């Protein structure tokens, strides 16, 4: 079979196509015009958009495929490195940073990060219990304020404080900045041109402000002393079983930056989609904040409540279903192989995994997939193999996917405990695309229920 190939533009080949503010979704309508698999092509590069759970489940065979570093990932490696999310498999780095912190990931993990997760949710809480009449929340700004707390705490015991502020971070300014000026290299044909040296110079402050931070997480913890058993800990302490080393002094700055990044941006996201699919569908919301008031019994939530609240996870992962906040990952093949019987690959060629497609795959999960149905999840092994696929593949799977999913069950149980909810505006989604995927300017009010904190 020959495969597909959106609209071309000479020599730029497919390239202007992804010049535009939101990239994900064009190329989710390129798939649905032009179905399972497209060929893309940009100067010098070709890959090959998959979207059925038919050729991705043969993706995911790692015995066929490893993780490329795409575009973006290649470009955020200038200030990430060979932390975990933009190492190749096959650095030394990769691996014994993965046995190192794999245990920062355990449910026993999880359980020492609750009371500190629990410490920024009721900050949350109290600033949405604290508002006037008639006020709004505006909702991916608190979500972030949230998850931005929670992995600096949890994981650092460094507090951003961000509830106590308007004005994002300093940090996040300066990451912001980084993670779109690294995404907007992606378009320059000739980037050496003098009229970039203002990007590049910014790019260099901006990169100097995130390492200036870490510079103060890691010298405020050599201070403290050996006490925290939080992510630093093993970054600073750990031994890879395998080598018996610990990680060095240049790869434990670039996890920081790596685990501060991911450790938020999707996971606010997650929760903005959340409440957002909730306060549009007053059924699954009423039936969410049913098991809230059910099983969050006490002042605050135990971890074992948390794992108790089944149906809010189901939310989160039919959020995850329509909008996936990490929304595409890279792949490359092994060796040659033929993907779907039809397509063949030679060792080296490059794949990318549509996510936000593959979920709306209608052969999985019916005619209905724009209807939002946590009910979809009820039991793991009725959905496809490799049909579900919001946390990546393999051993390159998010190694937060637990730390995400423990915060945001805790976060929406509270909420749905503690406040009705109304989309006062009945707004219409708009999705922002940065590193994530964000519904840019969702707002609700929050009507208390008066249900104490302590
Ligand atoms: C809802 C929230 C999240 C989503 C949807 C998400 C999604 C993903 C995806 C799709 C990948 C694979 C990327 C690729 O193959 O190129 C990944 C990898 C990773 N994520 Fe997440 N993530 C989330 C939360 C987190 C959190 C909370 C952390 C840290 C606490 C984290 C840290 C990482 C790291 C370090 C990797 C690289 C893993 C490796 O290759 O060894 N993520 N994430
Ligand atoms: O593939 C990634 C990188 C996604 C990173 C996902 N992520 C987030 C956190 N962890 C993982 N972008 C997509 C979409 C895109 C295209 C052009 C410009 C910008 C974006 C692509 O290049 O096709
Ligand atoms: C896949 C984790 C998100 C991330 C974090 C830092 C740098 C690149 C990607």
């Amino acid at each position: 079979k020959e495969m597909p190939q959106p609209k071309t533009f000479g020599e730029l080949k497919n390239l202007p196509l992804l010049n535009t503010d939101k990239p994900v979704q064009a190329l989710m309508k390129i798939a649905d015009e032009l179905g399972e698999i497209f060929k893309f092509e940009a100067p010098g590069r070709v890959t090959r958009y998959l979207s059925s759970q038919r050729l991705i489940k043969e993706a995911c065979d790692e015995s066929r495929f490893d993780k490329n570093l795409s575009q973006a990932l290649k470009f955020i490696r200038d200030f990430a490195g060979d932390g975990l999310a933009t190492s190749w498999t096959h650095e030394k780095n990769w691996k014994k940073a993965h046995n190192i912190l794999l245990p920062s990931f355990s449910q026993q993990a999880m359980k020492g990060y609750h009371a500190m997760m629990v410490d920024i949710a009721v900050q949350l809480v109290q600033k949405w219990e604290r508002l006037n009449a008639d006020e709004h929340i505006e909702v991916p700004e608190d979500m972030t304020r949230l998850t931005l707390d929670t992995i600096g705490l949890c994981g650092f015991n460094y507090r951003f404080n961000s509830f106590y502020r308007d004005q994002p971070h300093p940090f996040i300014t300066s990451m912001v900045r980084a993670l779109d000026e690294a995404m907007n290299k992606l378009q320059r044909a000739n980037p050496d041109d003098p009229a970039y040296d203002e990007n590049k110079r910014q790019f260099q402050e901006d990169i100097k402000v995130m390492n200036d931070l870490v510079d103060k997480i890691i010298a405020d913890r050599k201070a403290s002393g050996e006490q925290s058993d939080d992510l630093l800990t093993h970054m600073l302490n750990g031994k890879d079983p395998e080598t018996g080393e610990p990680l060095d002094d240049e790869n434990i700055r670039y996890q920081i930056i790596t685990f501060l990044i991911a450790g938020h941006e999707p996971t606010s996201g997650l929760l903005s989609f959340a409440l957002y699919f909730l306060v549009k569908n007053p059924h699954v919301l009423q039936k969410a904040a049913e098991e809230a008031a059910r099983v969050l019994v006490d002042p605050v939530p135990s971890y074992k409540q948390v794992k108790q609240l089944k149906y809010v996870g189901m939310v989160l992962n039919e959020a995850l279903r329509l909008w996936p906040t990490a929304p595409a990952f890279s792949l490359y093949a092994k060796e040659d192989t033929v993907l779907g019987g039809e397509y063949p690959l030679e060792k080296g060629d490059e794949l990318m995994v549509l996510i936000p497609q593959l979920h709306r795959d209608k052969t999985i999960w019916g005619d209905d997939v724009e209807e939002f149905r946590p009910e979809r999840f009820e039991n793991p092994s009725a959905i496809p193999q490799h049909a579900f696929k919001p946390f990546g593949n393999g051993q390159r799977a998010c190694i937060g996917q637990q730390f995400a999913l423990h915060e945001a069950t805790l976060v929406l149980g509270m909420m749905l405990k503690h406040f009705d909810f109304e989309d006062h505006t009945n707004y219409e989604l708009d999705i922002k695309e940065t590193l994530t995927l964000k519904p840019e300017g969702f707002v609700v009010k929050a009507k208390s229920k008066k249900i104490p904190l302590l």
